[PDB]
C-alpha cells in the first residue's frame, strides 16, 4: 500500500550522460552508440542567445571546436550537424553502456522521468508531466541542459524530452530527442507565452482511483454524471474535456475498483464545486494530475524493469 | 528555478539489488562485496509470521536453502548468519559492480531516496523522509522486502534503510542495514502501534526558505516571535519542537534570503493559526515536511554525484 511519485530507475540514463563544451559554454549530452546529442545553443553565448542565427554560428565551429566529456575520458569527434534544435556529435566510439531505446515524441498529459545533470553528472531524479500548454514545471539551474526525460518498458529506454530552456516564468521548455520544440517556443532569450495551463482530467481521474484502492474513499459521492455534464464543469475549472477516449483508458481501474467512470467524474465535479473542506487525498490537499492512468497500474501492481 | 521532490540516482544501487529466495518466499537482497543482505523473514512463511520464532527457523536452513540471483545469474551461497533482523549470506563472488558504501543509521526527520524492487528488479525510485515515529510512508507492494533507502555524497552511497513490514495502518516500517528496526516495531505479523506521527518543523522551515528563493513570498508577513513563543504554537499543531541546533543548521538559507529563522518561524505561525486561504505553495496546498535544509542547499546549487 501507499502511493507515491515514482521515477524509473536512472542508471541505464546515468551510463549516457556526458559533458559537451565549445567555447566557453558547457552543458551536457545524451551518448547513445556513437553519436551525442545535446541542445544546438551550444554554440551561444549569452549575447548570442539574444537573436542566434544558428546556422551563421554553426558555420563557424569545426569538429575540434567541440570538446565531449564522459567521466574524466575524452571523446574524438569526428562529425557534426544540426537536426532541429539539437546538435548531433558523431564520436569515434560507441557508448559501451548504451542500453535499448527509441525516441518517442508524447502527447501532452503524459508522464516521464527527468535525470537532472550538471557538467554531464547525475543531481537528481524525479517525475513529471508534458501539460496541456506543452511545458514542464521542472527543476533546472543554470548547466541543467541538455538534461533528457525518459519513460523505461523492461529493458528499452524510450528517450522523450531534452531540456532547453526556462521562461521567464519560470516553467521549462524544451524538445524531442530529433529536436523539435513541444510547444510554440524557440531557443531564444525573448518573452515567450505558454498559454493557458489546464488540469490534465484523465490523470486526476487515476489518481482518485488510486486514492480508492488504499483506502482513501472519503470524497465518494451518491452522485453520477454524464460526459458533457461534466465537461461543463471542466471548462469552468481549466480542466481538459474528457473524451470516450480517456473512459476507455480508465476502464480497467474501473473495473478494479468497480466504480463507473462516469461515477468517479461526479466525485470529481462535486470536488471542484466545493472544494476539499480542509481534508487530503493520499496525502495531498489539491487534486493532482501528474499520474497517468498506466503510472497507477504499474504502480499498483509493482512492474520491475530490467 | 523550480522545486521538486527529487530522489538521488539510482545506477549505483541499481547494480547491487538481487533476488532471494528460501522455501516459497522470495524478497529481494543487498549485494556488497561478498555478502548480500537481507530481511530474515525470508525464512518465514505466510504462517510463521503470526508468531516467528527466527533462531528455531533458521536452525533448519543450510547455506544450499537460500537462492541468490542477480539478473539470470546464480550465485554460490557459501555461509550464512543472522544479524538483529537481517540476514547475511556470504557467496563466492564479490559483487563487481559494488559502489563506495557505508552503513548509517539516520535521525528522525532526515531524509532518503527508495529504489523500490521486486524480485531482485527495480520498479522506481522515490523520495521519503524518517518520520519522527519512526515510520516512512512509502509505497511498497508484497515482495518489496529488501529494498533499500540511501543518501549518496559524490561516489559513496550511504546506505540508511531497508524495508521490512507494512503496519496495518498502511505505513512501513524497516531498519538500518545493520538489521536494527527503527522505532519500536517488532518483523511479526501483529498490531503495532506507531504513535503521533509529528511534523518535521526544521524541514518545513527549509521549504519555506526554497520557497522565497523561488519567488513564492506571498506568505511573508510583518512578525517576529521567539523560540519559546513559536515552540508553543508548535505544541498545539503537533510539530515538532524547535531547538537552536536546528536554527544553527538553517543558518546559511537565513543568509541566502536575508530572512532571520524566528522571522520565517513567525511567518509559518501564521500559517499554522490561519490556513493557506486556498493558496499554494511550491505547487502545495499544504506545509511540507520531506525536505531538510541540506536537500533544499544541494537542489538550490545542483550539487553533482559520480
Amino acid at each position: 500500500s501507499g502511493f507515491r511519485k515514482m521515477a524509473f530507475p536512472s542508471g541505464k540514463v546515468e551510463g549516457c550522460m556526458v559533458q559537451v563544451t565549445c567555447g566557453t559554454t558547457t552543458l551536457n549530452g545524451l551518448w547513445l552508440d556513437d553519436v551525442v546529442y545535446c541542445p544546438r545553443h551550444v554554440i551561444c553565448t549569452s549575447e548570442d542567445m539574444l537573436n542566434p542565427n544558428f546556422e551563421d554560428l554553426l558555420i563557424r565551429k569545426s569538429n575540434h571546436n567541440f570538446l565531449v566529456q564522459a567521466g574524466n575520458v575524452q571523446l574524438r569527434v569526428i562529425g557534426h550537424s544540426m537536426q532541429n534544435c539539437v546538435l548531433k556529435l558523431k564520436v569515434d566510439t560507441a557508448n559501451p553502456k548504451t542500453p535499448k531505446y527509441k525516441f518517442v515524441r508524447i502527447q501532452p498529459g503524459q508522464t516521464f522521468s527527468v535525470l537532472a545533470c550538471y557538467n554531464g553528472s547525475p543531481s537528481g531524479v524525479y517525475q513529471c508531466a508534458m501539460r496541456p500548454n506543452f511545458t514542464i514545471k521542472g527543476s533546472f539551474l543554470n548547466g541543467s541542459c541538455g538534461s533528457v526525460g525518459f519513460n523505461i518498458d523492461y529493458d528499452c529506454v524510450s528517450f522523450c524530452y531534452m531540456h532547453h530552456m526556462e521562461l521567464p516564468t519560470g516553467v521549462h521548455a524544451g524538445t524531442d530527442l530529433e529536436g523539435n520544440f513541444y510547444g510554440p517556443f524557440v531557443d531564444r532569450q525573448t518573452a515567450q507565452a505558454a498559454g493557458t495551463d489546464t488540469t490534465i482530467t484523465v490523470n486526476v481521474l487515476a489518481w482518485l482511483y488510486a486514492a480508492v484502492i488504499n483506502g482513501d474513499r472519503w470524497f465518494l459521492n451518491r452522485f453520477t454524471t454524464t460526459l458533457n455534464d461534466f465537461n461543463l464543469v471542466a471548462m469552468k475549472y481549466n480542466y481538459e474535456p474528457l473524451t470516450q477516449d480517456h473512459v476507455d483508458i480508465l476502464g480497467p481501474l474501473s473495473a478494479q475498483t468497480g466504480i463507473a467512470v462516469l461515477d468517479m467524474c461526479a466525485s470529481l465535479k462535486e470536488l471542484l464545486q466545493n472544494g476539499m473542506n480542509g481534508r487530503t487525498i493520499l496525502g495531498s490537499a489539491l487534486l493532482e494530475d501528474e499520474f497517468t492512468p498506466f503510472d497507477v497500474v504499474r504502480q499498483c501492481s509493482g512492474v520491475t524493469f530490467q
